[PDB]
C-alpha cells in the first residue's frame, strides 16, 4: 500500500466536518491499496446557475480527494498542501452523485502529483484532473 | 467594452441565488468595461480541514467569475461552459475574504480564454487561474 498513515473511513470521513468537504456533503467510500474515491451530490449546493454540476464543485472533490490521499502518504508532522490543479469538463451533470477516484502519478520527497476522475451514475467520465501537492 | 449582454450588478448577483455562487456567499462587486470583479468569505464553507482556504474553492470562484463573464460575452441563446481549467495555489489564505480579478485572455467566436487573479484582504496573490470556456 502506499499510505504511511493508518486511517479508517470513519475517521477520513471525519475530517470534513465544520468545513467545505462536510458542507458538500463529499463522502469517502473506499480507502484501496493505492486509491482513494469519494462522491460528491450534484445540487443546489454544487450547481451553477444553469442547472449544470458547477465546474468548480467537480476541481473542490478533485482537490479534497487528492490533497487528503497526499496527506495521507506523509508522516507525522509533514503536511500537504494543493500547489496547482487543472482539469477538463469532459461531460455535464444534472442530478444524483458523481463519484471521483484518485491515484497516484508521482509521490515524491517533497512534492506529490495524483490524478482524479470523476463520474457520473452511469460510470462515464465528466471530469479529468490532476492535482499537483507540497509537502510542507 | 467586451460585453454583448448588459446586465446590472444585482442582476448578475440575482444569478447565483439558488446554487452554489448564491450558497458560497460568492458576491459580484464590479463589472468593469474589460473585468469582472468578485469576493468569496474565507470561513467553515470554503476551508479545507486545516484551515486554510479550500483550494478548490479558490477554483469555484475563478470559474464562478470567468464563466459569467464569458457568458456575458455572447449574445441570445448561445451558452457558455468550462472546458479547461488550471490554477496555481502561490499563497493560503486565512481569513476574511478573498477577491477575484477577471480578465480576457482571447475572445473567441467558439472559444475564450479568461484570466482570474485572486488576491486576499491584504492584497497579496493567492491564487491565479486560467479558465477555457466553449461556446455553445
Ligand atoms: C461541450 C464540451 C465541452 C465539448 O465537447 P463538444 O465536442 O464541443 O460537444 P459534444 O458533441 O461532445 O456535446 C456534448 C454535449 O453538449 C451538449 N450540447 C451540444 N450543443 C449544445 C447546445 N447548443 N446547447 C446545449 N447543449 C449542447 C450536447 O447535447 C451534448 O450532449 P450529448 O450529445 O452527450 O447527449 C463537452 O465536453 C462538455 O459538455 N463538457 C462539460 C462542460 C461542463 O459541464 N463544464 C462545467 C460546467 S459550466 C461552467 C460553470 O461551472 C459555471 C459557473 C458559474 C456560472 O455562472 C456559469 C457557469 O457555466
Ligand atoms: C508554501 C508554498 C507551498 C510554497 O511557497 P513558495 O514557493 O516558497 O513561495 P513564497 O516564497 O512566495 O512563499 C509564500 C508564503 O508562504 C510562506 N511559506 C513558505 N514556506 C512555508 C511553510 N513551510 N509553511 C507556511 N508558510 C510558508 C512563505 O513564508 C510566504 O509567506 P510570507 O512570509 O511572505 O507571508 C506556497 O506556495 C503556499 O503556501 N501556497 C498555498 C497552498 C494552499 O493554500 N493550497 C490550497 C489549500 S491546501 C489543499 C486543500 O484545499 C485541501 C483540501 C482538502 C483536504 O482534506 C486537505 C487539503 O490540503
Amino acid at each position: 500500500m502506499i499510505w504511511k498513515r493508518k486511517i479508517t473511513l470513519e475517521a477520513l470521513n471525519a475530517m470534513g466536518e465544520g468545513n467545505m468537504v462536510g458542507f458538500l456533503d463529499i463522502r469517502f467510500e473506499h480507502i484501496g491499496d493505492d486509491t482513494l474515491e469519494a462522491t460528491m451530490p450534484v445540487d443546489s449546493r454544487t450547481k451553477q446557475p444553469f442547472g449544470l454540476l458547477h465546474g468548480g464543485a467537480s476541481v473542490v472533490l478533485a482537490e479534497s480527494i487528492g490533497s487528503v490521499a497526499g496527506y495521507l502518504c506523509t508522516e507525522g508532522e509533514q503536511k500537504v498542501v494543493g500547489l496547482e490543479i487543472n482539469a477538463n469538463h469532459v461531460r455535464s451533470a444534472r442530478e444524483g452523485r458523481v463519484r471521483g477516484v484518485c491515484k497516484p502519478l508521482h509521490l515524491g520527497s517533497r512534492h506529490q502529483v495524483w490524478q482524479i476522475e470523476i463520474f457520473d451514475e452511469k460510470g462515464r467520465l465528466c471530469c479529468s484532473s490532476r492535482l499537483t501537492t507540497a509537502i510542507l
